[PDB]
């Protein structure tokens, strides 16, 4: 169902805070979750657990963990109706109400909920337990792989993408209550003719006894446009358009309406209005060219690991905007709803992405026995829960299936094809895409004619040929001339960087030095003008941010532009004085 | 009233979340609580707004600030009476419903509410602006004065503390519900009685139709002890005590009941039995000798300044745990009421303090035109807000209230007697303390006696110039013996350690380096082991945190033990061997 909130129909009930926390054991205490778990250990709910308690067993953890507390469902709630739900749980998150099972849920980084109305009584008290799992197998979104240390017996987790595994509660878990006949989904689209806006509008109501009310307001409070019924399309005259650096927002209240025209239920859904249509080389956002500036991302902070944060995402975007960027990308899996809506406000376009990272064993990748028509599957469902969470999104502007799967090789094709029509079919009004992985060359790549925009990360400067930027310059623009050559499709480079340790610096081209990082991005800039096909830069990383354990990994990743503590690099500077000055 | 919470009989709304930030302007909006704001900015509320937005105008900004969103009370709380609490506006806070004022609040780090039960109905929406001020004058319990740079023209805030001047709401905001007939205060005091634990407990309900009871369950669920009336003492055979090794909690439930046998109101306060008693030279929690190893710290984390985080609190107790420490002090303001609960379920001890650092002007500290008795005024308040507040958390086992006041200069025993004895009157259950700074040596200081407990603050910058250990050492001994020939007190050191940037190595003794920092410990402690009426050691800093600019401070404090982002320097490894030990 829809982003809670608190209405004059609904209430609204944070459960964050400390709950109590175990790791499974192999005791004959089995179900933890059938009492009162018992442990001095608590950890703060929207956190990921891994890196909380300074205790390597619960952060190396394989397995199930579960966190507890107490809820009491308010007296005032009978005659409503009423759920709990997870925000998310990374990755396979379990709900239980005094031992009875009441949500199994699959993916890490979306929501899931139950309705607990008839388990527990209004004015009742009853235990939480949600036991979340980490595992991941060849069918898992992230797919993975778990293995056994011959030598001392202990489990470890292999997996084909940099970031860390954090688990968890990454994200806040609610009590709340809805009316018996609710509204439990509402889908907007968006169209403009000249300088008339028009809402194409869907809600899903739990019951049709009584009837649907719309109205469209506009930012001073003055009601623009009102509608009946379920389903219709509305005209806004004079429209003020959201657009990448000036968001504009209507507030579109959907409500329930009984025989008296007294509301029963209603909801406040944010709207902005705006297209994204795909025109040869071209991306163009209410009519007009764009041109992505700014980052791949990351949730990762330094203690909570994924777990959401306000203060860093508001800093965040204001590092954004302090440097001019216009964009980013959710690399790697859905972000916080929160991000979303904040992204809507804040006049900042977003390619929104799937968890689908690490289709790439380089053993042949698409095949029975690695990323087979069982992980389509999970898949199919990532891309149907993020498009249902986040269709209504005037920030964001295009989906992103997959990260860097090995789309050179035979059964890449076979394995896609459905997805992007999919998406589409699913949400009709975005492009789609997938960033593409060096070794899928716009020779070997087998794939890319099947998306909308053509999305590439590349590190000619870092990996290949290492410092060496001449070489590394003319082996970047032989491939953007391979792909403009063979495509009629916008080009935008989703990630490009090079380690670098704050205060490291060198006047030679020293890789791992500011002046290095500095030094490529800006060749990667000069060879990106040289192209009209370009339709966005997006450096890759906003931030340091941790990654599995590794002799090539310096406490992390640190192809920041800034420190994981939000401290600027050299390159961060540069970026600031090209994206403030270009168009 | 008391720290909010859900019961039966209770609702509770958390507000935290973005809401929308301006700063005060002198435009001919004069009055932004009088209708939305349409500023752009928006702020998230369990934060210091100060380095939230990357923008200098706002880091330095001298006034008030507005903070708005609106509200709806719940349908369901049209019997009920209901509340918008603030748990802290740092420092001055004001709360509007509507353009209506319904609460002014002058303490920086304690809770304020107002009742809005006859202002807005159940169902209804409301515009909630809290207004947030962040001027120190010389009566603002940390003082200040604000100046003007001739120059520019620009409004600046100067003070004598370390730590940077944050504002905002630091900490959460809630609407809450609570019947008509409620309880609004509760006191418990514990004692012992061979093996049997005694509670006295009172309860303060808004109104006396209907009685009040109480239950007292244990951590396995068993309620081992009832009682009825508003105050009484109640019996805990074979008690299981709160001890710093090892917190053992039991849960008082205090309800009020309607003539039938019908719960009208209830609420559930932690408890643990347990004594604290100064006898001599030794610091007693439940008749045992205790000994003070661990921290001063502060509220300071990388992007939100002193807002409260639940994560960096249960990885700084880890890191507490694994380093074998057992207490820490509040330097120095009151810290979230969260991380007091906190404390009292790890076992962890806890010296509490109020705001008042930097009544020291080191011209006359105590006289009519600096920190006067208006001034006194504003500290006794804050020590009955404080007191108040932490009264029942069985981990606050003392109460410290100032920090490096200047208690050798005259005006200082004047301005500073009635606090202690005020202090114990509110509660009679702790030893009252302060943190002595190195200018007020066993000479020069004229208030340490008034005192249960001396702390002492000797940086070896007081003893030596050119950091020199030797020197510091036999300068540090001198004084030591001082303190303990003149006064049959427990000592604890409060404040030592050594400015230390990570990764700054030296073979050589060099002020800076890691190396420096352990030797400098290491020296203090072989001191203070030759002292018997030593109660304690807290390292001054856990965590390195940030400061109004100085030449002489590196983009902050880098006392710390943990840098700013927790990660341990040598030293910390030093005192994980020194405290896991003995
Ligand atoms: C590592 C990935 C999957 C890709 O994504 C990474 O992004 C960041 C990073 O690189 O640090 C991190 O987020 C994380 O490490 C990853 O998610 C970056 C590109 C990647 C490293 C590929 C290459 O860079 C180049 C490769 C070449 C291709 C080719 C044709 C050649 O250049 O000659 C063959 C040799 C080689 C080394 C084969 C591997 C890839 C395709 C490589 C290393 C794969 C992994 C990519």
């Amino acid at each position: 169902m829809l982003k809670p909130q608190q209405t004059t129909t609904r209430d609204l009930i944070s459960l964050d805070g400390l709950w109590k926390f175990a790791l499974a054991s192999d005791d004959n205490n089995t179900q933890p979750w059938t009492s009162q778990l018992k442990t001095s250990l608590e950890c703060p709910v929207p956190a990921s657990y891994n890196d909380i308690f300074a205790d390597s067993k619960i952060h190396d953890h394989v397995g199930w963990v579960y966190y507890q507390r107490d809820v009491i469902v308010p007296k005032g709630w009978s005659e409503e109706r009423y759920l709990v739900r997870c925000e998310a749980a990374t990755h396979h998150g379990r709900i239980y109400v005094n031992g009875n099972l009441v949500a199994d849920h699959v993916g890490g980084y979306t929501p899931f909920e139950a309705d607990i109305t008839d388990l527990v009584a209004a004015g009742e008290q009853f235990r939480l337990t949600i036991a979340v799992d980490n595992e991941l197998t060849y069918q898992t979104i992230p797919p993975g792989k778990v293995e056994i240390l011959e030598a001392t017996g202990k489990k470890v987790q292999t997996y084909q993408h940099d970031f860390y595994n954090y688990a968890g509660l990454a994200r806040s878990v609610w009590l709340y209550s809805v009316p018996q006949q609710h509204i439990q989904d509402i889908t907007v689209r968006t169209d403009v003719q000249g300088t008339t806006g028009l809402i194409d509008y869907n809600v899903v109501a739990s019951t049709t006894q009584g009837t649907i009310q719309v109205a469209v307001i506009d930012e001073d409070g003055t009601t623009v446009a009102t509608s009946s019924g379920s389903n219709g399309t509305i005209h806004i005259p004079s429209v003020h358009l959201w657009q990448p650096g000036a968001a504009y927002l209507y507030q579109l209240h959907a409500s329930i309406i009984d025989s008296s025209k007294k509301t029963i239920d209603t909801y406040k859904l944010a709207t902005g209005i705006r297209t994204v249509k795909v025109q040869g080389t071209q991306f163009l956002i209410n009519d007009k060219p764009f041109y992505f500036t700014g980052f791949g991302k990351h949730e990762d902070t330094n203690i909570r690991g994924k777990g959401h944060d306000d203060a860093y995402m508001v800093h965040d975007f204001q590092l954004l905007h302090w440097m001019g960027a216009n964009s980013f990308r959710t690399s790697h899996y859905p972000y916080a709803e929160e991000v979303m809506e904040y992204a809507d406000r804040q006049g900042i376009v977003v390619i929104d992405e799937t968890p689908a990272v690490g289709l790439a064993f380089s053993p042949a990748t698409f095949s029975p026995d690695r990323i087979n028509n069982k992980t389509r599957e999970a898949h199919a469902q990532a891309i149907r829960e993020l498009i249902h969470r986040d269709k209504n999104h005037p920030s964001v502007v295009m989906w992103s299936i997959a990260n860097d799967p090995a789309s050179n090789e035979d059964g890449a094709r076979e394995y896609f094809a459905p997805l992007p029509k999919l998406a589409r079919q699913l949400d009709p009004t975005r492009p789609v895409t997938f960033a593409n992985v060096g070794l899928a060359t716009y020779k070997a790549d087998r794939i890319a004619d099947l998306f909308d925009v053509l999305c590439l990360n590349r590190y000619f400067g870092w990996y290949t040929q290492t410092a060496e930027l001449d070489e590394a310059e003319a082996a970047l623009e032989e491939e953007l001339r391979g792909w403009t050559e063979k495509y009629d499709k916008p080009i935008v480079m989703t990630d490009y960087g090079a380690d670098t340790v704050a205060g490291l610096h060198s006047v030679m081209v020293t890789p791992w030095s500011e002046e290095f990082q500095v030094e490529m991005l800006d060749m990667y800039h000069r060879v990106f003008d040289r192209f009209e096909a370009m339709a966005g830069e997006q450096v890759w990383n906003f931030a340091d941010f941790q990654t599995a354990v590794g002799v090539s990994r310096v406490d992390g990743n640190k192809k920041g532009v800034f420190t994981r503590d939000r401290k600027p690099k050299a390159a961060a500077h540069l970026l600031r004085k090209r994206w403030t000055n270009l168009h």
